[PDB]
């Protein structure tokens, strides 16, 4: 499956996955989001959920 845009529900989940397992296994939290590849949660969480 494919998605475009971000629900809220997305963010919060994909925050969970963060505190779970880090910032560099987007492969494994990406297998915890539907339609979503590492690198697309990569960018969501560098851009921004966690901005410099
Ligand atoms: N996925």
């Amino acid at each position: 499956l494919i998605k475009g845009p971000w629900t809220k529900e997305e963010d919060q989940r994909l925050i969970k996955l963060v505190q779970k397992y880090g910032p560099k296994r987007w492969s494994v939290i990406a297998k915890h989001l539907k339609g979503r590849i590492g690198k697309q949660c990569r960018e969501r969480w560098h851009n921004h959920l966690n901005p410099e």
